[PDB]
């Protein structure tokens, strides 16, 4: 059909190959089958509540793969049911909406792509077919429908998730004789369950009953119906409601009090559970009721009615029930199976994990791994992309599952498996490092936008766990920082927080105190600053009772990074005073013995820095001031070979290279003074302003070159020696050209002035205690890594080179996990549980008012 | 401003409908990016004859434009058919090296070469590289060449500013006299008009005019470099400093105006204390 | 875009449950439950007198 | 059924038992509560309260 399939049928059709028509020449079979009953009511109060209930129903029908049996006409609900079906195929979350019509009640007919005319819906009582139903089969209709549902309820499937039985549910709302008749043929012919609602005429007369008091409530909800149909038909209606309350287990109500989601999936699953439970051929079966309550998300029904200690499972049979709890993303059920006993390390064999990374790893996330591994590479990503490829080509098993959940952005499933890991403040940072690598991938903003926040949730979990760890024992938490992880990724928690730029983990007072312990070395804090400095100039004051080291005292003093840095600054000044004494009073013609001292004092400055050409990765060359140090030392060695040339034009030029080298050796000392003073909140203002003036001095040099072309082009390989140098030395005819020449200077200034003022203020635009404390931790960490031995005795170390904490961290996790849930009492402060806790207390008053009218009548 | 109460409630109803367009497009972008970006450039069958993207930038709808769906669409537009996540230097090294495009080196998501050289990231990086090579040729001609006649290297410079001229009278379309209130884009015409005025002073055969033709070219070298400095200072401060820039840049144009007004009044006090000549002495 | 509007319009109203968190509907939902107790206390003094 | 509520009640109990210096008489087998009761005891000796 074209406004879709069509089949003409009379009522006495065939023997069940109508279903085999639907599955052999046609679409797939069913794990679920909802039917809808509203009749040909042209009026339908389409409330936004009714819009949610019948949009969740189509969403559930594609979440399970169901058919929907409706009258296939273009009126009200069954028109709206079709529109949510085409809304679902457009949104692409398929769903099959099979329409059941009379063939005698339709408007037009075309017999053979057939064309149908949706002309207009006037006063003619014939019905208009609906345009959005995927299949159409054509109160004539209510036997071929009811015999089909009485077939497929008995159709035994070999898959058999719901005792075989192809789960049927009858979704009912609204009034009319036809919807009250169809609930009867639902319950009484065979027994599929029925769901009713809290709005409608016939829907509320059965919702009120969960006698002639039937008819009392019946004229409450539909009084203008009784005035037309007969009293020999009013007697049948009270009779009809009597055969639906004979089976009160096959009825679930959607009460108006449920003002939220879950409510359509709660009602269908509860109705499917009773029709599984009250069958009683299944009450001994705890396992079929588990997979039924796990395919749906009924956590509370599984906790109350399957794990009771009246049923006796023994938790070793719970293996395949756990695997489907993982791959369907049921985070409440993987938590329920560990709470009721499951050794998750025993369950996670290596072929289960390769069953998870092959079949259950999504190809979109695996596509974003290649855009992460090849474009934004790290030491962790090369480990994890290797670890994914080992499983896909077919030992810490709890972290292979944890990486699997974290990669797929499974937000609540990964937090269940994180509480089972052993190194769990390291798995939280290892997830935060991994997710921040996936958040760099700009192939999808929605995937990267949720891996970015899942990284911030796991950074906050590592903060709150380590704050719990540091508050209990400092010396144990600092062993937990530097734990070498047995190849988690081959990193500490401290390394893995600084690659990820995890500023909240690094700015916390436990980590910042660990670095101050590292920088002071074996010298304690609280001594004083000047108390350590005066022990530098005075050796026997160390052995005196003067510092607090918490001989072996002298080696602990002179290997602390505070002392080594203070020595390397004091020796650098004494190097500069010797470099100034040689350059002025000495330096006659030959390399004097005091200058030979300077030749080895820069060689130990050179070997210290090609040592920093290890731990290198060409990170060192993007530091913008550390490249000055090589080019100060390379300019020194170039000034040595000009000294050993015996020409007075070259010897003097060898001195000039040394005198210009004295400034960059002092500019390094000025740079050391300006960073060590502004270590503190100004280190963000510094080094961002310092790259901002390098851009302004670059643009000033570009303008100074262009000023040279305008200068030399106005006047008369010589050009490079005159277009570059003389504009700086000049800062050391009028045709009418001053009409633009001051407008040159009014445009030269206001592009160099603005670039200067951007440099002063550009640090402000674009948390600033955490932004600082990461960088203060960053800079101090490299010097504590920079060979904490005195500088002239660095060569004597350079050429001489040529799990009970995890048990302790596990008990700190349990104290941390309690402190989350006991703080979620302001969430339980609300009237959620508090509302009908006392309506239970007046139902007890109702339960004792049962006793009163029992004997007064 | 005929009624503040009517205009004060149409202002908030505009902010309610801008927020409705934000939350709907954030719903649209979170479901399918490729469908939401077709929804941006939908030509509306004459709603007003506009996209959602045009209609948000005329209205200065900053909340619709600052959302991550629209900002990602522009970064898709600026990178062109070249994907993101390649690297910055990975695209630059394919400018100097043509066969590195055909190699497995960028990620374009021959037809690869036309998709490379029509992306706005590459065209802008080419137009900066060619602008520097224009300035080095303009410096080589102005110093070593430029003897008396228009040398063949200088004829190259005469057409390289003509393609700079025709590119910009092309920007005298899409124009509305919007282009003339940009305060630095009017420098570019007056750099090119000052160039063409420096051409007709070269073809005059007088040594007082030929030398003055060179002076006009040498003063024109700075505004061609001040444009390059302006290109560098905007492309670096693309980021949160672009509000600090271009508001500070009009603030120094006011200060240099008031400095020039004081420098004129200092000239009257200077020349009035000492002994058509006045305009050549009170200003310069 | 029309089906993305319907998903957006639901997310407005399902987020207006903190507005429905108040005791507006919650106040006499249980006073209805004690009026049912009043409605069955209709039955008691009907026959003691 | 080791609920998180049951986890709090039998972790406070071991915490009370060291806050007072008590003995805890349990069946000494490796099943459920008496397995968990042992684990909070070794959790308490590790945490050293
Ligand atoms: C040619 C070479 C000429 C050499 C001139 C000698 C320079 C004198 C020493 C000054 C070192 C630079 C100071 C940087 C700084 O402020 O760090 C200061 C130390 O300042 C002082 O020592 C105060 C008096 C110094 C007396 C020196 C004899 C670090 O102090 P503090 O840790 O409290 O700073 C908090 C945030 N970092
Ligand atoms: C007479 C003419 C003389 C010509 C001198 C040559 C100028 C050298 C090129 C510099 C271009 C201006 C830089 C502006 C900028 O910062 O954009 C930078 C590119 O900077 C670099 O390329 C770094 C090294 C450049 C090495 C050049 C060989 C854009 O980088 P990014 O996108 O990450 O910035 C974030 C916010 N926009
Ligand atoms: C006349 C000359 C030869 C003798 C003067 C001695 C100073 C040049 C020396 C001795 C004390 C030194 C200072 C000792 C303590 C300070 C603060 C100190 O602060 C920190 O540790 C940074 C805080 C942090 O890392 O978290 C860093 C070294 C510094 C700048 C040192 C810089 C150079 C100083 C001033
Ligand atoms: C010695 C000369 C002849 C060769 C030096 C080459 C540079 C002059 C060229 C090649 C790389 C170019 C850059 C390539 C990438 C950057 C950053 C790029 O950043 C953006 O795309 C802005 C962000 C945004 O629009 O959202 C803008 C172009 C820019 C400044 C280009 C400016 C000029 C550059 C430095
Ligand atoms: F001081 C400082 F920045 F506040 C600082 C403060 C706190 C901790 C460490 C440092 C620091 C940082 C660096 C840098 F980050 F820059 F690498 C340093 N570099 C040197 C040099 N000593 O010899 C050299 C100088 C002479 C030429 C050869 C190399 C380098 N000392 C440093 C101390
Ligand atoms: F670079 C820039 F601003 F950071 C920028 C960054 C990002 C995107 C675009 C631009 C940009 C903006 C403009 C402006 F907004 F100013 F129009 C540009 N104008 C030019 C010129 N090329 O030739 C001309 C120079 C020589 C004289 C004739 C005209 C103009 N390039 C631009 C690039
Ligand atoms: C921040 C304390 C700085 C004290 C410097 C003391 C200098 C001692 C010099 C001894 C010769
Ligand atoms: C050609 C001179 C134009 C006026 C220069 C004033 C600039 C003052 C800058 C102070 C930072
Ligand atoms: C922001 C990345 C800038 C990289 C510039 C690379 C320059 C390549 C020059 C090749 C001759
Ligand atoms: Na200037
Ligand atoms: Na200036």
């Amino acid at each position: 059909i074209q406004f879709g399939k069509y089949i003409r049928l009379s009522c006495d059709t065939d023997s069940e190959t109508l279903y085999d028509l639907m599955t052999q020449h046609w679409h797939l079979k069913t794990p679920n089958l909802v039917i809808s009953v509203t009749g040909g009511a042209k009026n339908f109060a389409l409330k936004p509540r009714m819009r949610k209930i019948f949009s969740r129903l189509i969403y559930i029908a594609q979440s399970k793969g169901a058919w929907i049996f409706t009258g296939g006409t273009h009126y009200g609900l069954m028109k709206y049911i079709g529109e949510v079906v085409r809304d679902n195929t457009i949104s692409r979350s398929n769903v099959v909406a099979i329409g059941i019509a009379a063939w005698g009640m339709i408007s037009n007919r075309e017999t053979l792509l057939a064309r149908y005319i949706m002309d207009d819906l006037k006063r003619d009582p014939l019905y208009c077919l609906d345009n959005n139903h995927t299949h159409l089969l054509l109160t004539t209709e209510a036997k071929v429908r009811t015999q089909l549902e009485k077939y497929i309820s008995e159709r035994v499937i070999p898959e058999s998730n719901y005792g075989g039985k192809i789960p049927i549910v009858c979704f009912a709302q609204g009034g009319g004789k036809e919807t009250l008749k169809s609930i009867n043929v639902a319950i009484k012919s065979k027994i599929p369950c029925v769901v009713v609602e809290g709005s409608g005429r016939i829907a509320d007369v059965i919702a009120s009953l969960v006698s002639s008091c039937v008819k009392e409530s019946l004229l409450r909800f539909l009084p203008r119906t009784i005035s037309r149909l007969s009293e020999e038909e009013t007697e049948s209606w009270i009779k009809w409601i009597k055969e639906v309350l004979e089976s009160p287990h096959l009825l679930t109500v959607i009460k108006i009090e449920e003002a939220g989601d879950e409510i359509v999936s709660n009602a269908i699953s509860f109705a499917l559970y009773k029709a599984f439970s009250t069958n009683e051929h299944d009450r001994d079966n705890w396992n079929g009721q588990l997979k039924l309550l796990l395919e749906w998300n009924q956590l509370d029904l599984a906790s109350d009615e399957i794990f009771t200690n009246d049923r006796n499972w023994e938790s070793a049979d719970l293996q395949d029930v756990m695997f489907t709890a993982l791959v369907k993303d049921r985070p409440k059920f993987v938590r329920l199976f560990l709470e009721n006993g499951l050794n998750l390390r025993k369950f996670l064999t290596t072929e289960v994990l390769r069953e998870l990374y092959t079949n259950n790893f999504s190809s979109l996330v695996f596509k974003n791994l290649q855009i992460a591994k090849n474009s934004y590479n790290d030491a962790l990503l090369t480990f994890v992309w290797k670890m994914v490829e080992d499983f896909r080509r077919g030992r810490h098993p709890l972290q292979a599952l944890f990486i699997w959940s974290v990669l797929q952005n499974k937000k609540e499933l990964s937090k269940v498996i994180w509480e089972q890991t052993r190194g769990c403040t390291l798995a939280a940072l290892g997830a935060s490092k991994l997710l921040k690598s996936m958040a760099k991938v700009k192939n999808d903003i929605n995937a990267a936008g949720e891996s970015e926040e899942l990284a911030n949730e796991y950074e906050t979990r590592a903060v709150e766990l380590f704050t719990e760890c540091y508050s209990n024992d400092e010396d144990l938490a600092e062993q937990l920082l530097t734990y070498s992880c047995e190849a988690w990724g081959g990193s500490n928690c401290l390394e893995l927080a600084v690659e990820a730029r995890d500023q909240q983990f690094i700015a916390q007072p436990g980590v910042q105190n660990f670095l101050s312990k590292q920088w002071y070395g074996e010298i304690s804090r609280d001594t004083k600053n000047w108390k350590i400095i005066m022990c530098l100039f005075f050796f026997p004051l160390i052995g005196c009772g003067f510092i607090s080291f918490r001989f072996l005292y002298y080696v602990s003093f002179f290997t602390s990074p505070f002392v080594v840095f203070s020595w390397n600054v004091i020796f650098y000044i004494a190097f500069l005073l010797l470099f100034a004494y040689v350059l002025l009073m000495d330096f006659q013609k030959e390399p004097t013995a005091l200058e030979i001292i300077l030749y080895v004092l820069v060689f130990v400055l050179l070997c210290d820095e090609v040592r920093q050409w290890y731990m290198n990765g060409s990170k060192y060359f993007s530091d913008l001031w550390n490249v000055m140090d090589t080019l100060a030392i390379f300019y020194f060695i170039a000034g040595i070979v000009f000294r050993l040339h015996s020409d007075e034009s070259s010897w003097y030029s060898g001195r000039v290279i040394f005198c210009l080298d004295y400034i960059v050796f002092t500019l390094r000392l000025i740079h050391i003074f300006t960073v060590s003073r502004n270590l503190g909140p100004k280190i963000i203002m510094l080094q961002r302003m310092m790259i901002d003036v390098f851009f302004f001095l670059f643009l000033f040099a570009v303008w100074m070159v262009a000023f040279g072309v305008a200068r030399q082009g106005i006047l008369r390989e010589w050009i490079f020696r005159s277009v570059i140098y003389e504009p700086y030395l000049a800062m050391f005819f009028p045709e009418w050209i001053t009409i633009p020449l001051v407008c040159i200077y009014m445009l030269s200034t206001n592009i160099l002035l603005v670039n200067l003022l951007v440099a002063m203020f550009g640090y402000t635009v674009g948390n600033n205690d955490q932004v600082w404390k990461f960088q203060r931790f960053f800079l101090v960490q490299e010097y504590c890594s920079r060979l904490t031995i005195p500088f002239p005795f660095v060569i004597f170390a350079y050429i001489f080179m040529v799990n009970e904490i995890l048990a302790w961290e596990a008990v700190m996790k349990e104290n941390y996990l309690v402190k989350i849930n006991t703080k979620a009492n302001d969430s339980s402060e609300e009237m959620v549980h508090r509302f009908r806790q006392l309506d239970a207390k007046l139902s007890d008053l109702k339960g004792l008012l049962k006793e009163i009218s029992s004997k007064i009548k």
